[PDB]
Order: C-alpha cells, then sequence, then structure tokens
DNA sequence: CCGACAGCGCATCAGC
DNA sequence: GCTGATGCGT
DNA sequence: GTCGG
C-alpha cells in the first residue's frame, strides 16, 4: 500500500457522503478515485500526479495535496467532531442499518451500541441479527478459515444432491489471503433459464447447512438468494470462532459463467466492467450479455460458454480472478 | 454545459 | 391480497 | 466528484 493514506482520506470521504450526505454518487466518485489510485505503482508526490490518473478531478487533486504537507484532512477533521456525523456513521456499521435508518435513530436519540442493545424492539430482523454480530462481522476471515468452511459447504451439498456445484468466490476466488465473507454460488441442473424442475432448491441446501449447524441465523432468504451467518465447529475445550457472514446465490446452470463472472468481482471491477460494457454496446448482468440496440433497448442473450467469451465480447483482455481487485 | 454514473434480490412500506 | 417505490446490501 | 461528447 504505497498510497495508503491518501486512499484512506478518499473511502472514509466516500463513507461520509452516502452515509451522511446520501449523496451516492459522490460516494461511488471517491471510491473509483480510492481504487485507480490503490493500484498505481508509485507513491505519489502531488495532486498534480494523481489528476493523470482517470478518476482523480481538481477537487481530489486538492484534498491530496492537502493531505500530502499535512498528514491530514481539516475537511475530515471537522467532520470527525460532528457528533451527528459520528453517529449517524457508526450506525451503518450494523449490517441492517443504512444512510436512512441510521439518521431516522440519531433523530429518536438512539445513537449509540448500547443505545441499539435497550431498544431491540425498534429493529427489523436483519438490524437485529446484525447489531448481535456487531463484533464478530468486524472481524476478517483468514483464507485458511475459508478452505475450511469450504470443505463443509461443498461436502454438505454433496450430501443434499450430488448434482449441486458450489462455488466459493468473492474475495477468496480472487486469492485473498483473507475475506469479510463467504460467497458461495449455487446451480443444478433442474434449474436453468428454461425451467424449473425442482422446488426449494436453495431451501435444501440452506436446510441441509442448518441441520450441521454451520448457518446459525438469517438475515434473508428467497428462492435464489440467501443472506446469513455460519460458524466453524470448534475442538473440545477450544474457543469458539467467530460468527460469519455468508450469501448464497442459486444461479441457472446455463447462465453459470456470466453469474460466477459476478460474483467473483469486485464490486468495482464489476462496475468499471459493465460500465466498459455499455460503451461497447451491450449490457451485463449476474444471468447473460445482451446487446443494445439504437432504441437503447437490450436484445437477446448472446451464448457464453466461459467467462473469457464475456471479456472477448466488450473486447479486453482475460484477466484472472487474481487481477479484478479493484 | 450537462447527462450519465452497474445492476438487481429480498424486506418493508404505502396505496389500493 | 396486489404492485410499485424505497432501503439495504449487494 | 468526474467524465465524454
Ligand atoms: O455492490 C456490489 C457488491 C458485490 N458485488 C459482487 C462482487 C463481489 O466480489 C461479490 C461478493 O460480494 P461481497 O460484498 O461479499 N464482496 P467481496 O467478497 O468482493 O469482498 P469481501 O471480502 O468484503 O467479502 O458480489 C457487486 O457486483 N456489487
Ligand atoms: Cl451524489
Ligand atoms: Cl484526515
Ligand atoms: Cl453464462
Ligand atoms: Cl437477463
Ligand atoms: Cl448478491
Ligand atoms: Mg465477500
Ligand atoms: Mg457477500
Ligand atoms: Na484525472
Ligand atoms: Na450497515
Amino acid at each position: 500500500t504505497l498510497n495508503g493514506g491518501i486512499t484512506d482520506m478518499l473511502t472514509e470521504l466516500a463513507n461520509f457522503e452516502k452515509n451522511v450526505s446520501q449523496a451516492i454518487h459522490k460516494y461511488n466518485a471517491y471510491r473509483k478515485a480510492a481504487s485507480v489510485i490503490a493500484k498505481y505503482p508509485h507513491k505519489i508526490k502531488s495532486g498534480a500526479e494523481a489528476k493523470k490518473l482517470p478518476g482523480v478531478g481538481t477537487k481530489i487533486a486538492e484534498k491530496i495535496d492537502e493531505f500530502l504537507a499535512t498528514g491530514k484532512l481539516r475537511k475530515l477533521e471537522k467532520i470527525r467532531q460532528d457528533d451527528t456525523s459520528s453517529s449517524i456513521n457508526f450506525l451503518t456499521r450494523v449490517s441492517g442499518i443504512g444512510p436512512s435508518a441510521a439518521r431516522k435513530f440519531v433523530d429518536e436519540g438512539i445513537k449509540t451500541l448500547e443505545d441499539l442493545r435497550k431498544n431491540e424492539d425498534k429493529l427489523n430482523h436483519h438490524q437485529r441479527i446484525g447489531l448481535k454480530y456487531f463484533g464478530d462481522f468486524e472481524k476478517r476471515i483468514p483464507r485458511e478459515e475459508m478452505l475450511q468452511m469450504q470443505d463443509i459447504v461443498l461436502n454438505e451439498v454433496k450430501k443434499v444432491d450430488s448434482e449441486y456445484i458450489a462455488t466459493v468466490c468473492g474475495s477468496f476466488r480472487r486469492g485473498a489471503e483473507s475475506s469479510g465473507d463467504m460467497d458461495v454460488l449455487l446451480t443444478h441442473p433442474s434449474f436453468t433459464s428454461e425451467s424449473t424442475k425442482q422446488p426449494k432448491l436453495l431451501h435444501q441446501v440452506v436446510e441441509q447447512l442448518q441441520k450441521v449447524h454451520f448457518i446459525t441465523d438469517t438475515l434473508s432468504k428467497g428462492e435464489t438468494k440467501f443472506m446469513g451467518v455460519c460458524q466453524l465447529p470448534s475442538k473440545n475445550d477450544e474457543k469458539e470462532y467467530p460468527h460469519r457472514r455468508i450469501d448464497i446465490r442459486l444461479i441457472p446452470k446455463d447462465q453459470y459463467y456470466c453469474g460466477v463472472l459476478y460474483f467473483t468481482g469486485s464490486d468495482i471491477f464489476n462496475k468499471n466492467m459493465r460500465a466498459h460494457a455499455l460503451e461497447k454496446g451491450f449490457t451485463i448482468n449476474e444471468y447473460t450479455i445482451r446487446p443494445l440496440g439504437v432504441t437503447g433497448v437490450a436484445g437477446e442473450p448472446l451464448p457464453v460458454d466461459s467467462e473469457k467469451d464475456i471479456f472477448d465480447y466488450i473486447q479486453w483482455k482475460y484477466r484472472e480472478p487474481k487481477d479484478r481487485s479493484e
């Protein structure tokens, strides 16, 4: 992290614009800049040098100069002082609580971990489980623990139906030595863009994992997406492992590649690729890549047999998962 | 200038 | 009950 | 907040 100082400042500023200002476009702007600077292979020496990178303009260039001279940013110094901003920002750290509920809670006088705890009757299901595991969800997952969780998920999935295919994506598939959570892509031959021959496909898996005490709680659950909690089992006399966030996405088997491409990310890489796709005249989502007609309407699905085919369509050299961490 | 900024599943609400 | 708009995480 | 046309 050659420019750790600047990317943090930019990230903080982005968190502030989304959580407090509820100005999402500014949030993304800062996030892009932090991303492009994060990969810049030199230790930035000036705002001007930074403004050369795409995504960094006059304002951010200005901020980088203020940051390099003093080692800080006045705009953030003040923001840290403002009690309201500090509270809203803190509450958004509880999973399920976003910018609106955060400001709403503060309006009601609920602004500290302690406040939330005594007002559990004022949170929806997700916010409650999010508070329950506030601490745990802040901790990273060592890859080694990820490999162990993978064994359970894949082996438990095989026991349900040998035809299920569970692939761990997210930062794990990109090769990170630590993940914020485990992301699992699930496919089965009975569920395709053509037909759903078997109901309760995701449920069956969720059920099997709950039976073995892997899945402990559920944030939200539908027929194709599951957002919950899981925990690696521990040995006798062994301290327990922290509770971990788990996302499971059931995708039509004939749409695996657009699915695995999406779920591997990162989120910004996807954004950059989906933007570039548009400029090339295509639209990409987790299910397919379609062309864009003059009218501006998406056409029918283009055939895909590998992730690379999708890169080829938009004229981008193939990039391995490890190089998509933007 | 100024429109565009990736795309969408699930929970929850309002209006009916 | 439904559909649509919004919040949230994604 | 930044960008392309
Ligand atoms: O806004 C989003 C969030 C996620 N995604 C994709 C890319 C991301 O890698 C994947 C999994 O989502 P996570 O929130 O789990 N992120 P990731 O696994 O990359 O990082 P982390 O280690 O924080 O979980 O879903 C998007 O496309 N858009
Ligand atoms: Cl904005
Ligand atoms: Cl600062
Ligand atoms: Cl596909
Ligand atoms: Cl589609
Ligand atoms: Cl998702
Ligand atoms: Mg993840
Ligand atoms: Mg996830
Ligand atoms: Na620039
Ligand atoms: Na949150």
